[PDB]
């Protein structure tokens, strides 16, 4: 149930992470005010599909979209819908590929048209805890080295960590174990090996890490009202080191 993968299964999970970082590189001009998520789902799924690949997350425990567009105080699983997107809305748009059988997942953030500083900072923060992350994810330490390293510079900022979604293992579907919580304590619990592919994807919020649900199932919604953020990237655990599979380019240059 945990699998190891092959070095010609990691190849091809870096393979479906490059054409998911593609529609990610695609995104930064294609959002805007004036748009609606829903936009960006047909535009995702037609560039997801038009390539070869297969929207993994539609049929997903009944999930029925290509994307999650979560606007705002959402914290994650906000469904793409016909409603428009204004200045100063913080989206995270996740998306899962299937590409010839291999999985991929990421995340990334965009903030639509004027930013502001309470936004940018928090923006930077998230990114930079997701890197911190992804340090930790080395072949023997353990799944608590990367919720201590993003707990610790995250609530030294003065923002919460979400705790009721966590990273996960990914292949041959788009969510396996193990768990890989975002907050925790160096050295404990479940120990990296070579072979593993996981995510990690940081959810963080202005105010408290507690979080309600939407009515949907699906949705869920910070406790306070504030704007919560979040970045994933999709890697597999080397003797060499996390290799990032959903990379977009040179790493915190976007």
């Amino acid at each position: 149930m945990i699998t190891l993968k092959s070095p010609r299964e990691i190849e091809m999970m870096d393979e479906s992470g490059e054409l998911l970082a593609d529609v990610h590189r695609h995104l930064r001009t294609f959002i805007k005010p004036g748009i609606t998520s829903w936009d960006i789902e047909v535009f995702v799924r037609d560039f997801i599909e038009s390539h070869g690949g297969v929207a993994a997350q539609i049929g997903y425990e009944g999930y029925k979209y290509a994307t999650c567009c979560s606007i705002n105080d959402e914290i994650c699983h906000g469904f793409p819908r016909k409603k428009v997107l204004k200045d100063g809305d913080l989206i995270k748009v996740d998306m899962c590929v299937d590409l010839k059988g291999a999985i991929s997942d990421s995340c990334w953030s965009y903030v639509v048209g004027e930013s502001t500083p309470e936004i940018d900072r928090l923006m930077e923060v998230t990114k930079k805890a997701l890197y911190l992350g992804i340090e930790q994810a080395q072949v023997g330490n353990r799944i608590g080295d990367i919720g201590h390293a993003i707990q610790t510079y995250v609530e030294g900022e003065g923002y919460g960590v979400v705790r009721d979604f966590v990273g996960h293992g990914i292949g041959p579907t788009i969510h396996e174990s193990p768990m890989i919580p975002h907050y925790g304590e160096a050295g404990k619990g479940l120990r990296l090996k070579e072979g593993m592919v996981i995510t990690i994807e940081p959810m963080v919020n202005t105010g408290t890490w507690r979080m309600k649900m939407d009515p949907n199932g699906w949705t869920a919604y910070t406790e306070d009202g504030g704007l919560s953020c979040q970045y994933e990237h999709s890697l597999a655990i080397t003797k060499e080191g996390p290799r990032i599979l959903t990379s977009q380019g040179e790493e915190l240059t976007y």
